[PDB]
């Protein structure tokens, strides 16, 4: 009984908010404060980046594409890695700006090339803030600096870290590389979670400000799980990367995901009158995936129902005519639309 329908207890976690999500089935398995509006400091660059990646996924430039530092990154001398203006620096190089604890003009300098002007780019992030359905997050410049205004939330910059993985891949690759050129000069990624060999760590942000306190949103992986998580006015330089490695590890510790369906696969088959065959072959559009305690897979009961007595012709591709249920001890704990995968027209 107990110790499998058990409620894992959630550990400290010495921050003012945190949240846990998993990347594919988007469940949060832990959250604390995870919609109070904070200052993101610089994890504002991953929306930045988020769109120089749909930029670059709608093939607008590449990076071998050579970029202008305009006076616009350098108004933003003694040390080699600023750029200077008049010089140009291949796309590669500055996306991979990201990594570092400055490279703010890279932000610029890329916001100018992709968008015109550093406002107008801002417009885009609001914009896809907007797109996400995000509620607790807006900003004001591309690089966090002077936006004394600017904030997010636990939750919004795990749905951001999603993102990125989910829609722009090709530029969230670039998270992972521990080492890179930037500026001519050979740079290490500020993400020590990287290096630690415990953990499968590839992502993504971390940030320190004297006012936003440390910051960090990391995604991980076991196999075929990941997760994300996202810590928020982290107190301490010790709890830096240790809290959100304490709170992933609990995670996958816990937690479980399994993909009980994919689309196209025929999750059952029902009569059909009227139609020119008569059996109709019924699924979901959309990839299914489920976050359950772990150790409870072989608990998961699965069954549907049909949303009206019996099925008539004609029936389109993807019509939902039902719904499958997914339970645990009894309790139905999803429920997602069941639809026909191919048509039936009328006989």
């Amino acid at each position: 009984l107990n110790i499998k329908t058990m409620i894992p207890g959630v550990p400290q976690i010495d921050a003012e908010s945190y949240i846990l999500i998993d990347y594919n089935s988007g469940k949060v398995l832990a959250e604390q404060n995870a919609d109070v509006r904070r200052d993101p400091a610089s994890l504002t660059k991953m929306m930045t980046s988020y769109v120089i990646g749909q930029a670059m996924k709608a093939g607008k430039f590449k990076e071998t594409d050579l970029v202008t530092i305009g006076n616009d990154a350098w108004a933003t001398g003694s040390s080699l890695m600023f750029l200077k203006p008049g010089m140009q620096v291949p796309v590669s190089q500055l996306i991979r700006g990201i990594n570092l604890q400055s490279g703010n003009d890279a932000c610029v300098a890329m916001a100018d090339f992709a968008a015109g002007s550093q406002d107008a780019f801002v417009g885009l992030m609001n914009s896809y803030v907007n797109a996400l359905g995000l509620k607790n997050t807006h900003f004001q410049t591309v690089h966090g600096l002077d936006a004394d205004g600017q904030y997010s939330s636990a939750r919004d910059m795990a749905l951001i870290g999603q993102a990125l993985i989910r829609d722009v891949p090709n530029e969230y690759s670039i998270y992972k590389e521990k080492e890179f050129t930037f500026n001519g000069i050979r740079q290490l990624n500020r993400n020590g979670l990287l290096w630690d060999n415990s953990l499968n760590v590839d992502g993504i942000k971390t940030g320190h400000t004297d006012k936003a306190g440390y910051n960090l949103v990391a995604s991980a992986t076991e196999g075929q799980m990941r997760l994300i998580s996202a810590v928020m006015g982290g107190r301490t330089f010790k709890g830096r990367e240790a809290e959100s490695k304490k709170l992933l590890t609990w995670g996958f510790r816990f937690f479980e995901t399994v993909n009980p369906l994919k689309v196209g696969k025929e999750f059952a088959s029902e009569p059909v009158w009227f139609g020119d065959s008569d059996r109709a072959s019924l699924g979901v559009d959309k990839d299914v995936y489920l976050t359950i305690p772990r150790g409870r897979m072989k608990d998961l009961k699965a069954s549907y129902v049909l949303n009206s007595s019996e099925l008539h012709a004609p029936l389109q591709k993807n019509q939902v005519v039902g719904t499958i249920n997914f339970q645990l001890d009894g309790k139905t704990i999803e429920q997602r639309p069941l639809v026909v995968l191919q048509e039936i027209p009328e006989g």
